[PDB]
RNA sequence: GCUAAUCUACUAUAGA
RNA sequence: GCUAAUCUACUAUAGA
């Protein structure tokens, strides 16, 4: 019943431009003004935990434009991806092959790809990867709060203290996040304990085969006057396996969903973009 | 009245020699034959979980001799470190040294350092690092079993499956290991659950600041076959915003700074260096 | 640039 | 070569 649309955009600037932080802001404007698919306003303004919307950074060459600082200054073939779920017909809108104008300047947007999938059909994919090593690549700065794997019982005890991010991703944190997102996506509540136990159990019984990670500092804007805001997250890749069949299946399932909506905080602004890959033994 | 001896050795080979795997075996020999501190023999032969003994690999320069993915010359300054605890009268034997002869060949052993600390005086040090970022450097391949942070309830459920090592050091996993080793050091049982909770909680309330880690594969011999395993090396810098947790953690960590971390410290794995940063 | 990981009388979340 | 990281309607294990 619920399903995900992942649309691949081609964005070209006409003049030379300095992109804001984060770079996804441009497209947000197109939504926040009802220039591109307005039926997302609520979703883009939403403050609900683990909301099912992902608006990626633009990416030049085979990379997503890193921030922390400066400019592109050149009309070129930029890339974008937007992923989401909701009962509102997106197929009615989309289109748009001409140019648009923002407070950030003039852009020409196109569509390169359309992918639509129903979340229950991805369970079909899972079975063909039950003998693969799972490699998760963080193609954008990924922010994983540690408290996510805190026992729900002590939630109020440490409710005030902000422990910050685990810039070193455990398997359990990744699958716990994937689970939370999946869960909010398919409209299942009171799930804290299932999430907690899933994460703990998963990284207690996971085998980490290889990895190449690096901590990065991400800038996320100013707001309001006169501040300036910025976090620490992770980038790179990680390859692991879960010898338990049931655990592996659940994990693969949730992970496939995150392969569209992203992982960790705060996917709503382009963070936590991931690519899923596999290897045979 | 528990305490730790850490002795720093200077090892020179006399002939051209090929080191065994692991290289710590050389020093291990001096104990299993009563050439060095014989009162440790049983400890080297012991199979007790988290025994308080660490006998490091040999090392040329600041680095520890990595293994067959060779041979050292007639004269070469190798280094060694051994740390331990026990109530068995060793107090004398420590000093011991000279030119000993082993099945790996003939060596000249010296002493370039001797440190003794009692675990009770360490907590004072704790108090001055209560505002520091804690940096743990793995100067040798460190093996961290993931099941350490498995809920003790399901211990029997998965007693057979061997999940292997987490080559990705969790803050909670390393402090859990530190806790277990410390606990065994001071003679405490029923720790499984306290350890579990400690690790889970610390991993939930930790902030990881920076790191440079890389997975490595180490070989440990054959006997029949060929033995090998996967661990981690590099460094990791973190902080724990909770006072009680940070206190406990630093405490256990100081001990692991002598006895090593994870398994199996008895043969040179999990050698760590503890460092700090002021904020 | 390198990226699967192992033997044992299960103390095996151990010891080598 | 480089390794601290935060603003808010505490939905804050969130959203930007």
């Amino acid at each position: 019943m619920p399903l995900i649309f992942k649309i691949g955009y081609n964005v070209i600037p006409l003049q030379d431009v300095i992109l804001p932080t984060p770079s996804s802001k441009v497209l947000k404007y197109l939504i926040q003004s009802g220039k591109l698919i307005p039926s997302l306003k609520d979703l883009i303004t939403s403050r609900d935990k683990y909301k099912p919307i992902f608006i990626s950074h633009l990416g030049f060459n085979q990379r997503r434009i890193f921030q922390t600082n400066k400019t592109i200054t050149k009309g070129s073939r930029l890339s974008s991806i937007i992923a989401f779920s909701t009962q509102a017909n997106v197929l009615s809108e989309v289109a748009d092959e001409g140019i648009f104008e923002t407070v950030y300047g003039k852009f020409h947007i196109m569509i390169e790809s359309i992918e639509i999938v129903e979340v229950e059909k991805l369970k079909e994919e899972v079975e063909k990867h039950m003998n693969d090593n799972i490699r998760v690549r963080f193609v954008s700065p990924t922010l994983l709060s540690s408290k996510v794997l805190l026992p729900p019982s002590l939630s109020e005890r440490y409710k005030k203290i902000h422990a910050g991010y685990s810039t070193l991703p455990s398997v359990g944190l990744i699958v716990a996040y994937a689970y939370n997102v999946y869960c909010n996506l398919i409209g299942k509540k009171e799930v804290e304990v299932r999430a907690f136990k899933f994460g703990i159990l998963s990284n207690a019984l996971s085998r980490i085969i290889g990895y190449d990670l690096h901590p990065v500092t991400v800038a996320i804007g100013e707001d309001s006057k006169g501040n300036l805001r910025k976090a620490r997250g992770v980038m790179g890749w990680i390859e692991f396996d879960i010898p338990d069949e049931r655990l592996k299946r659940r994990a693969l399932n949730y992970l496939l969903t995150s392969s569209y909506l992203g992982i960790g905080r705060s996917r709503g602004i382009g963070f936590g973009e991931i690519r899923l890959e596999f290897r045979k033994i």
